[PDB]
């Protein structure tokens, strides 16, 4: 009922497919040799973002890499798993690619990666994502229906503004969390000494 | 070399087995019916403690329960997995038991659960835990050698004091983290409205 009303919203809205280039990621085996190309899995896709600090690494390059290569802005959506998850890749020091359990959306025109993330995480965004899900107590996301999810269009300035509000708050959150931890590790070191 | 020197420390030190009752936990199948008894797995054994908020639940009760039943104070050690992990159970509202991948230490005399946790997490404690580990790039912890790990003895007052220092700092940490999150979810709701 909420999707009907959104589709009748009368809001200038594009289709995700109209504006993005979409490709699923390299399916690799768990038992490969570690290497230089890092690999984002459903478990590397964190709450406050992609945990690039614990990425499984593998070693496959050349023109193979060039098609699976994650670029700054790409929208990693969870195509498979328990929890549907939308994450935005940030250019890492290394080359990085996604698993095949992740649909990659490269925003090309009109929409910003983070604004697609904001829309998709909304109650309606989730509803549209669940339309695309044809799993039984598991996720299986129709790459085609996904690309058929409409997204409201607003200017790139009101987009880049809300991203900055969001990114400002998140860097704040990380400043607060890392302090609290350094302070907790200091208390922990008080104990260690305490038994010394 | 550090274990020799610890064993020659000349410190009044008991054996873990001398002071605790040790039992491994109920091995249950992933595909059982959910129920009333919760189940702590290697993945429920968090950094800042046992994540009782995401415990797999199962249904098996009676005099079976009464031997696997986790009690307030018990020291859950990781017998199997990637990371060795020592955690202290706190009486939950429900009955809770551990997986078979977890050795349970019930402190009985001299030592406090949390003080065994403090000792085991120390550089030496870890070294003694790694002596007990006979896995190749995985953990397999000799319940017998574990029980043969010596623990320094100090009064119950200097124990209950250092636990309180530790528990004070941890409740502080949780107060700080949950604030930072409520503040971040408020920023997130600013964005959601922003696209409204």
């Amino acid at each position: 009922n909420s999707i009907e009303a959104y589709l009748a919203d009368s809001r200038e809205k594009v289709t995700l497919g109209t504006v993005v280039d979409c490709f699923k990621g390299k399916a690799v085996s768990s038992k490969v040799v570690p290497g230089d190309v890092g690999l984002i899995n459903l478990s590397d896709m964190g709450t406050l973002g992609i945990q690039y600090h614990q990425l499984r690494t593998f070693q496959m390059d050349r023109r193979q890499l060039l098609r699976y290569l994650l670029e700054d802005g790409d929208v990693l959506i969870a195509s498979k798993g328990t929890l549907k998850k939308v994450c935005v890749f940030h250019k890492q020091n290394r080359d990085v690619v996604a698993s095949s359990n992740i649909t990659v959306l490269r925003p090309q025109k009109l929409l910003r990666g983070y604004y697609i993330k904001f829309f998709l995480d909304s109650p309606i965004g989730q509803a549209l994502l669940d339309a695309a899900d044809h799993g039984k107590d598991v996720i299986n996301l129709s790459t085609k229906e996904l690309l058929d999810i409409p997204i409201p269009v607003i200017p790139l300035v009101k987009q880049d503004y809300l991203i900055n509000h969001y990114l400002r708050g998140l860097t704040d959150y990380h400043r607060k969390l890392n302090r609290a931890e350094q302070e907790w590790e200091y208390i922990q070191n008080e104990i260690q000494k305490g038994l010394g």
